């Protein structure tokens, strides 16, 4: 009721219902004016089985696009169904091949089989479902989709032209495009005297062989009726044709991300290969490189769109316990670093690269959270995770006199200035403090 | 003459007589010689109705490229036209049946009916109209002009199939196609008595084959002319036939459709197993990408494309009748809430998150546009739209006492602690006004 | 010898030779034992026309990729062509028809006939020099050259089957792929007595069937080398014809500009007919996006690397009359007007939009050449083209008191601060003259 | 043991190996009921070359994922391959076709032969390696991967094709694919008696014919065995068929080519209709961008991926050599030429360009790399590769007297006039220096 684990193991128990039904009704309709005692328990458990699934899509939750919303109220959920294809599975459900029978074997009726057809569409929406998952490979579900759909489309086809050969008597055999094949030395003299699976496994392989295009000919239309419907299958077939080289052509261009990292990363080999060499210089783009690719993160953060809400539980779940710890806000308000933890933005620093130069304007605070820096003047002081640098460039406004460098790969979080001074100016008590805690670590002589 | 609903209903008219003369020209040059008496009705009817369409030309509208503009002018509308594809409207229009007939029953005449076949143009630039429908995807258009043109080509080969055939004598049927075809029991011996829907459907079999390059081989090109044409047709079935893929593609990598979903939680992934970040928050976030997919996002189409000026115009249509409506706004100027109206930015909220908590500064500003929202302290008031919440924190600086929970997907509008008391600082009067609400309200 | 019309000319001349040897050449490999008296003229003009191609090579001038010159020195102008494709200019030029009955009609030599086909590498040249031209559509030169491609390779296809047929004696027709061949009631019962052109016409009609992968199967392989030659021909022809598909499906794809500006601009008509409308709003954003395609022409503008030599004669060519006629720089030095020319970027407003407000810190100088702009305090002054605006944001370091709104579509040109700055420091001795003029025109009373 | 160059060359020998074996497998599956004694020592040669790659791939290294390292520990090596397909590797090592044989004859035992198909798995992972070649094309490599593939499962699908019908005792013969074959006069009457290189001519026909979906017909699938076959072939086919257009696409939608040079054409082109430039301008731009896609382009490289540490570096690597043997740097000090080294930009000049004018300030700095340039007041003097110009401009203030054309292609090193007052102004005493140096030259 709530679609809790009971209701999804029936809609994969259904969904092997559906693949049976899609695939038998073709095969019921075309090779088979009645079905045989044997089969007639089979489509018994059938039908029941679908008519369980109209009383449990009763008692169904109901999703509905606008409001995003399991609504439980019967009269709401009743409501939808019936409307919503109630009556195609009802009119699916009923037991056309007894009144086929009852009502004195008469083919017009055997006509409102193919509405089991829509059964198939059952298959369609889990395939639709696996899509949405992340782990399942795209390329491959959209490769399976729509190897079922041509293969459900070439079973159809191959009932329903073997169910053309049939609309004639069998004095017209000869005129058919089954009572005229011969292969080898077999002929299809009586093919309705033939076992089912030579007739389907010929239909199928006519269907099969026209579906790809391959066309051998041994087996082609032969009657009016056969052409008419060569051509609409042919024609149609060749557009959904077209769709699979087309979906598979375009899972290919749209490549994997780590694809298109290989093509900016050979081609910047072909241009220091042309120009010099190296053991350190190519082992160092390599690395920038993949500096880039850590930054194909901080993407990901940019993006986010998420509400700020979120967003900002995020920053607080995972840098407060940093910021808490710097000797910068010693004694500072929780509050105050609650408005410092959401405007920051990760940056990662490779070991080697120059973070800092001598007396040059700074325009983003850092803290340390990974690595160790080394701040050159010789090493003046080795920097630790959660100590910070750069405040004398912010409160002092006077530019950082040590070069800072880095010796291991480093985890840094960026703040910006502009947006530090407005959390200053507001929370003007909590500016006191920052700058006591800056006087007592002293190392600076500026204020 | 001004391009009114009658002159668009004319080209919708001659559109369905077009599709008409398209489809009936090619069967009326190939399997037949001359026209019975009773298509003769049919025909003249739409060579008529043709003939009204070159007239209406010379009254209706001139486009031109240039200027963009309509010129009425009745000279510049008649000088176009007769320059530009008039003479082949006319020539067209011409009774080539009767002219036929009374020529003396000459092929070579009769060959020249096929100028007909610009009418499928017509049919075209109808396509190329339904390309520019926002509606319709411009690319799923091209598809179905390819699946047109390749019907109509099909069409078209399948009645010049069978024509290639009638130009041999019935003495030599069996050197033509048709003549020495036998499928199954029967014998195309004399094809020429066969029925004309039997005819047409064994040519276009074998146009519809070869279309598709399944090419069965029950029906082929025996003689030296169907050869020749089965080479140029199957040439230009190749070009024709990779265009439809090509245009598949297309449309496949531009409609990236759930892609544009696989991607961003592909991405969401990284940030968040790099992070250890609890199952709880995992679900939150991931929901809203469901959300973000299900209904089609707008903050992504509003960033996607504008200036500032114009984007609070945007926001002005969109957001001012229900900041008006706010109760803490009541009595304030206009150009208070105008400048107000333009820094909101929008938030959908899956049901079931909390938006505050007990004790929680928040720096953020929440006007709800749909939706029902419930303050729990039991719930302390249902929120209804345009009821807006978190002022008590954002004025008084105080933690909201109570959390807006979600029950009823709403649109929330934003607006941040920053920018609203420069506002303030600016409109202070207008300030006065919403503490005096605010003191009426409590 | 310059590469001057008259060698262009001959280019053009031997390339319909080209064409003609290139397709004849297996027509007359697969076709024809020998030549007939009637042809015997028409391969003399051919080869003749190649031979004193060879000389003109001999004499054309030498195009070396690493130096980008054209160097007229004879003695490396031969050094060349001798190493690069000179012997097998050479060998297709000799007479292997008249060789072929002179050593006494034997087939080994007339395999020789073949390198002919190289002659259709150079219609592939004129195709490849097609494709760089701009004014034709690169869609339309790749499926013509891959039309062609395909076409070549079919004929020759079509040549050599017919030659594997005659490789067996007259006996023997049974097992061939055309002495077996009937096709309705003709019977090619002795295919070397039937006229040239149904011989071609049924060869050429099995490849064009079996380059499209149709297939009929009325005209196949029978011997054991056709087989092997369709196992070949077919097995390059499909990657020949994935080839063809590929090509059209990335030129399809990478579609022209045009479509994707309306890709953006049918999604924000989707943005607002869902959300509001306006005869007026709708017919803004339009605009609006029409000005990111005028800006489409900024960003060409900055790709440009083009050297700055060449890029600074664009600038002095362009915007030097415009920034001569300002009042700014009345009595300037033409040295402090040409290092101005150079630092201007083009930006273009639309009617209606809000470049300045009151009392905002400016970033940027803006001179006016196309349009009408208005300062509103009312307009305090109506802004025309050589009038610039924002000097006292820049000067005074005071912000512009006036908004300014564009009333036309306006071509304004663009300056940094810091840029304007810098030279304003080298140049102190202008300095004073902008400031004069300043002073002359008051209107700000502030310096 | 440590991934040397002799367990290159064995992985390169077993692919020889292995290639063998993969083709001939399937051939002596189908066509061979029993091997005859000639290939008995070819196969015994294959089966024993490849139980040496067994005991070798014990002693090789052990490649981690995680770690990225090669852990040479024999016990760590070994665990490993008996875990992951080393099973596999056995089985088709054993003598299957002499157990056969031993057996009794019986098709059932060899039915396993078929898991020496395996063995193009190992084709297939030189195939993946050679995509980490920088040279060729990671794209191409899969079409050559896609090509072999769809070869060798043509070639496997005509031995199988054979095979079954060979399952048909011969008096069913006419009921196979290949008994009721007649091409021509030639009666495939007993296939068994035909010699083996008509039968799987004919039987990789019929398979290459399919793989391409030609479908002649002359050559179809009579049997119900061969009708499940035909379609379970085809259907693969139909899936790896399209994978080739896929990756033919992807090839071309990747490498632009001068697709990369007719858009920057076509950019180019409306900057410059729009502006009125004279012809002798629009020479000049267009010849370079003409070298740009001639020799490929470096500063689109450069920019395309550094930050300024290593730059620099790339710098230093590149440019101080040639810097170091200015004489106007003669004597000055190497951190002076290190950081000027570093702001350096390439600047490329196609022949007969005009670079600086007769009484023309400047306010760039050029160093030559390559070329051969000619300074006209006549040829004033003639410019060698490493002999700086515009020197006078930047530190006299004085325009250049003469212009320096272009004879020879050369390859220019850009410094800024803003830039090199900096440098002078830091390293004062280095500037004198240069002064001193261009008093001597003077
Ligand atoms: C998924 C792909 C195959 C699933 C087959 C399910 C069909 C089924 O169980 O019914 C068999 C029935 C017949 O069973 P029967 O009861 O006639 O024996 O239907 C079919 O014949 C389906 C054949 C599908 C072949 C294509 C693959
Ligand atoms: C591109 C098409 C250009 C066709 C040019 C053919 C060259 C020629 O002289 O053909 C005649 C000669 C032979 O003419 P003939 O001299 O034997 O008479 O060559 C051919 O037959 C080429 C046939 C090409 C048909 C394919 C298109």
């Amino acid at each position: 009721h709530p679609d809790n684990r009971w209701y999804k193991a029936w809609t994969m128990f259904i969904l092997i219902w559906a693949l049976y039904s899609s695939f038998f009704t073709p095969l019921e309709f075309g090779f088979f004016r009645g079905l045989p005692e044997n089969l007639f328990i089979l489509d018994i458990a059938g039908q029941i089985a679908f008519l369980v699934d109209i009383v449990l899509t009763f008692f169904v939750a109901y999703r509905d696009s606008r409001t995003y919303r399991m609504i439980y109220k019967r009269s709401s959920i009743a409501l939808r169904y019936l409307k919503s294809t109630f009556i195609i599975d009802l009119l699916a459900c009923m037991p056309w091949d007894i009144i086929y029978k009852a009502a004195g074997e008469k083919e017009e009726v055997r006509y409102l089989l193919l509405i089991r057809l829509y059964r198939v569409h059952r298959v369609i929406l889990f395939f639709h479902k696996m899509e949405k998952d992340i782990r399942i490979n795209y390329l491959f579900t959209r490769i399976v989709k729509l190897i079922f759909v041509e293969l459900y489309c070439t079973h159809t086809a191959a009932c329903i032209f073997y169910y053309l050969a049939t609309t004639l008597p069998a004095s017209q055999e000869g005129y058919t495009w089954i009572g005229s094949l011969k292969l080898g030395d077999y002929s299809y003299s009586k093919f309705r005297e033939i076992d089912l699976w030579t007739r389907y496994t010929t239909s199928m392989y006519f269907a099969v062989v026209t579906m790809a295009t391959v066309g051998y000919g041994d087996i082609h239309a032969v009657n009016m009726r056969e052409m008419i419907f060569a051509m609409v299958y042919i024609s149609f077939d060749m557009i959904l044709g077209a769709y699979l080289i087309g979906n598979m052509t375009a899972l290919i261009v749209k490549g994997s991300k780590t694809e298109r990292f290989r093509d900016k990363m050979a081609d910047i080999m072909r241009y220091m290969n042309r120009n010099k060499l190296g053991r350190n210089i190519r082992g160092q783009i390599t690395g920038h490189l993949r500096l880039q690719y850590e930054s194909s993160y901080t993407e990901a953060a940019v993006l986010q769109d998420i509400p700020v809400s979120i967003r900002a539980k995020i920053a607080q779940t995972l840098y407060l316990p940093y910021i808490e710890k710097v000797p910068l806000f010693r004694g500072c308000s929780s509050e105050f670093i609650n408005q410092i933890v959401i405007r920051l933005h990760e940056e990662f620093f490779l070991p080697g690269e120059v973070i800092m130069e001598q007396g040059s304007v700074v325009d983003q605070l850092y803290f340390v959270c990974h690595g160790v820096l080394e701040e050159i003047g010789e090493i003046v002081a080795v920097l630790q995770p959660d100590h910070s640098f750069g405040e004398i460039s912010i409160l002092c406004n006077i530019p950082q006199p040590y070069t800072v460098r880095v010796a291991e790969l480093c985890r840094i979080l960026r703040l910006d200035k502009q947006s530090f001074m407005n959390i200053l100016e507001i929370f003007f008590h909590d500016g006191r403090r920052i700058l006591n805690n800056l006087l007592e670590g002293k190392e600076s002589n500026v204020r």
